[PDB]
């Protein structure tokens, strides 16, 4: 009996790497992830969720870590979940040890919905069951999440000790917005790090609109 936990460290990033993380754990195994107390791992502090990180690396039977290039500016924020299935189906389509049952956390979406859909994108028969916020639910989901989260947040880390205080890496985060203005006003451009194509987003630097 081989049970499956998706997820997703973060939604629409514009600067470190989006992050998907698919575990599988046999049935007799699943216990040992609660025992862990997975879902129990939010208020736990970074340098303790590494902990629980490769607690969990043992208990599993197989897993993908899939890290992916953010999202441009203002990048079709508008409902930018619609890559949610199918990043989703190709880091469960990676696995070796294939699921017999899936559980995925949808994101604000019409779940029995999601779950068919994702299904359907699988290259691989199996039962498939998402809901809002999973990882407090089941604990699979939870130990998924958790991947994504550390990954996110070492490669995130990296950056900062690169270019200082560079917030969480979203556009909805202040130090962030900040951040990348000084930067292009102190280097007339964009860091490396991100990337820019269309959309329209607050982002003033002395005079013209650079972020959109």
């Amino acid at each position: 009996m081989k049970i499956a936990g998706i997820d997703e460290a973060g939604r629409g990033p514009v600067i470190g790497p989006m992050v998907i993380a698919a575990v599988v754990v046999d049935e007799n195994s699943l216990p040992k992830l609660e025992e862990l107390k997975v879902r129990d791992s939010k208020k736990l502090t970074p340098k303790r969720r590494e902990k629980l990180f490769n607690e969990i690396l043992g208990v599993l039977d197989d897993y993908v870590i899939l890290e992916l290039p953010p999202d441009v500016i203002g990048s079709r924020e508008g409902t930018l979940n619609e890559f949610e299935v199918e990043n989703f189906a190709k880091a469960l389509n990676s696995l070796k040890v294939k699921p017999d049952v899936i559980y995925a956390d949808a994101a604000d979406v019409d779940e029995e919905r999601f779950a068919r859909e994702l299904g359907e994108r699988l290259n691989f028969e199996a039962e498939v069951v998402a809901k809002h916020k999973a990882d407090d639910i089941f604990p699979v989901v939870s130990a998924a999440s958790i991947l994504a989260k550390v990954t996110r947040d070492r490669a995130v880390e990296k950056l900062k000790e690169e270019y200082g205080e560079i917030g969480s890496g979203y556009p909805s985060d202040p130090r962030t917005r900040a951040f990348l203005e000084n930067y292009y006003r102190e280097h007339g451009e964009f860091p490396p790090i991100v990337r820019k194509g269309a959309g329209a987003i607050i982002g003033l630097a002395v005079g013209g609109v650079v972020i959109a």
